[PDB]
């Protein structure tokens, strides 16, 4: 199915542009499969911090453009 090295590798990029880690875990936690609601709904729910949410909206979003194709 989707290239989950690609997956992988894209997303390890993205949070490596994050200085610290709670940002990077709110990627890694955005890229994380859900089948039942978009990125923007998903993101809807975070409410940790400004970044936290850039971050897992980002990678969200890298993560399931990923799947798509």
């Amino acid at each position: 199915g989707a290239n989950l090295h690609l997956l992988r590798q894209k997303i390890e990029e993205q949070a490596a542009k994050y200085k610290h880690s709670v940002p990077k875990k709110c990627c890694y936690d955005g890229a994380r499969v859900n089948f039942y609601e978009t990125c923007e709904e998903r993101v809807a729910r975070v409410t940790i911090g400004p970044l936290c949410i850039r971050a897992f909206n980002e990678c969200c979003t890298i993560a399931n453009k990923i799947r798509k194709e």
